[PDB]
């Protein structure tokens, strides 16, 4: 039913401690938070991209579900993670030791991060 589509972040919870634990800058999350980040699905063959694009930047990301994939960080470094769906408006993938839980729903995508206590969820509605 749900594949591939166009979504919208509109907020977020929790920034300051979320970026602290990580490694990106305050000055850098001020100016973003201003910002509706944007975020496309690309459905192809069990292969879906990922893009998302922060001002005038556009990332754009391949994974194969039900396989683990090398992706790229932010810093550059190569990453292994797997990335897998569990069904309807629910699909586990986890990265080094992050626990990350998205619900897919088709109207929205709510993704879900967990590190160092701190909760990080994007709200993105259909367009
Ligand atoms: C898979 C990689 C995803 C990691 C990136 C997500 C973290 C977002 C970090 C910064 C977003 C803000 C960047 C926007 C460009 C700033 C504009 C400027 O250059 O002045
Ligand atoms: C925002 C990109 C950075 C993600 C960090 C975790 C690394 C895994 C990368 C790709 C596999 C994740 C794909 C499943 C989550 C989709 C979330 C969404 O639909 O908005």
């Amino acid at each position: 039913m749900n594949f591939s589509g166009k979504y919208q972040v509109q907020s977020q919870e929790n920034f300051e401690p979320f970026m602290k634990a990580m490694g990106l800058p305050e000055d850098l999350i001020q100016k973003g938070k201003d910002i509706k980040g944007v975020s496309e699905i690309v459905h192809e063959g069990k292969k879906v991209k990922l893009t998302i694009t922060y001002g005038s930047k556009v990332i754009h990301n391949e994974f194969t579900l039900g396989e683990e994939c090398e992706l790229e960080t932010m810093t550059g470094e190569k990453v292994k993670a797997v990335v897998k769906m569990e069904g309807d408006n629910k699909m586990v993938t986890t990265f080094k030791g992050i626990k990350s839980v998205t619900e897919f729903n088709g109207d929205t995508i709510t993704n879900t991060m967990t590190l160092g206590d701190i909760v990080y969820k994007r709200v993105s509605k259909r367009i």
